[PDB]
């Protein structure tokens, strides 16, 4: 360490755009059309996505059915994993039911009930998961208390048999617009992260959410993930169609000398 | 810490374009046309540098005489400090000696009969000072190693009496293309230095070196720019007439929460 990587394995994007907050996605849930989901499957697959977030939106449908539904048609088109995005259990476990290969999990809190109902379920379906550095008591505004919650997840994980690699802990980012002072606490939870077991938890951000309603959004996503790499993020929730972020990660990648420069690396970058 | 700034300072920009290096500038010395030494003066500062770095770049002329002038004809335009770039000591205290308010001298490295003339005259005139993580023995590759010549830094410096504050550490970043290893050592040097005094020195890069004769040299000088930032970086000899570069720094100053957030920060930040 500290800034130089323990590691070298390729930034993880997951891809955030089939997500019901979205109404293109909320509309095609609603009327059962296949093709704006497997639009956005394709489209964030040929940007370079390792993961689509799989998110329902608000629905008064069955979310069960609905997660389901987009799994399967998500993965009718492209070879992909999913990053299962509910608070619902059972919405999860339905999507983990249908999905072809080692799904991902989003999330599990640090609350006591959530991780005693989530960890089974990674470790059961051989699936990936994130915790967020949260409870019922809100999200800690310090870097030492995140850390805490963090140190938590990391002890439930371990304590269900979950290897590190495949535990993602995210310290939840807020726009900066409101809730600035946020952001440098992240980074520094992100570092502290790194440091709290061999090998190492991964760590993950909904990065979007650090511009969610500001003005000029772009510079600043790809500014605050340029950072949060620099700090030690291991993968992403992210715009895969923004291509001037996806080229601030490939430089940052190198820059971390985490793949060997070459002068192709913008290209490069994306099909690792 | 550690991520999060002991600080607030500004970061502060050094305008890196009035070097010998360049051909009008090299040119100019040569006919002494103080004219586009003004130029790059007022749009340095029209861009908001905190300082402009001079060097006299490669010449046959007596270089204490070209320094003078280079000075002279400056600050004859802009109310803005000198950043002294030369490894001459007299064509550096010669611009000392004709320099309105308090300069940078750069640099001294970690030389002790370097360090012996340098400091000294950086006490004597009231100026800053950059040093450079190196000696003759060649730039070391690991961060442990330039951090050694970090602590060597730090020890002259207070020795003669030198304030943290007056003192910037450059640990030397080098092109990606030819010298990817060292970008990363860098990122951990700057935040080692940072824990070791308090207050702590501060740090510096000669940033356009990180892509010098490198293919699409914007996006890897403002990635980096970020990394560095994050990492602890004060200041940096930059092109401050790039505006991507300039704003990807006053974004990332904003997400460190060293200035408070508004929506026309891109701006205030030009003129702090
Ligand atoms: N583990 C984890 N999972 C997450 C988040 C996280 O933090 N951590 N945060 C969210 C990350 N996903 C997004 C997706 C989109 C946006 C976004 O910004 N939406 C547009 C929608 C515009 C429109 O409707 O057209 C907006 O302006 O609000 C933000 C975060 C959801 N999942
Ligand atoms: N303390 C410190 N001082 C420094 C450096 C440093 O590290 N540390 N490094 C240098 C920083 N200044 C520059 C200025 C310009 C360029 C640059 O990249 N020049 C163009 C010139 C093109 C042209 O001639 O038109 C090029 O392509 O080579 C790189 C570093 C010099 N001073």
């Amino acid at each position: 360490g500290g800034l130089v990587p323990r590691g070298s394995h390729m930034f993880i994007m997951i891809g955030e755009r089939i997500n019901g907050m979205f109404k293109d996605i909320r509309e095609a849930i609603l009327n059962k059309d296949p093709r704006p989901i497997q639009e956005w499957a394709r489209r964030q697959a040929e940007k370079g996505a390792h993961y689509l977030d799989v998110n329902t939106g608000p629905t008064a449908d069955d979310p069960v059915r609905v997660m389901e539904w987009l799994v399967k048609t998500i993965q009718e088109v492209v070879d992909l994993p999913c990053c299962l995005d509910s608070t619902n259990p059972d919405a999860i476990e339905a999507g983990l039911k249908v999905h072809r290969g080692h799904a991902m999990i989003n999330s599990t809190s640090a609350d006591q009930w959530k991780m005693d109902i989530f960890f089974p379920m990674a470790k059961k379906y051989e699936a990936a998961i994130i915790g967020l550095t949260m409870n019922e008591k809100g999200v800690p505004k310090d870097a030492n208390d995140r850390s805490q919650l963090a140190m938590e997840l990391v002890a439930n994980a371990d304590a269900h048999g979950i290897p590190m690699t495949e535990l993602y802990i995210d310290p939840l980012i807020l726009p900066v617009n409101v809730a600035q002072e946020h952001a440098v606490e992240v980074l520094e939870t992100i570092r502290q992260i790194k440091l709290m077991a061999n090998p190492a938890p991964r760590t993950v951000l909904g990065l979007s959410n650090v511009s969610q309603k500001c003005p000029d959004r772009p510079l600043i996503n790809r500014t605050y993930l340029v950072m949060a790499m620099t700090a030690g993020l291991d993968a992403a929730i992210m715009d895969v169609d923004d291509d001037a972020l996806v080229d601030a990660a490939a430089t940052a990648h190198i820059l971390l000398n985490k793949e060997i420069y070459c002068d192709s690396y913008l290209k490069t970058f994306r099909q690792k």
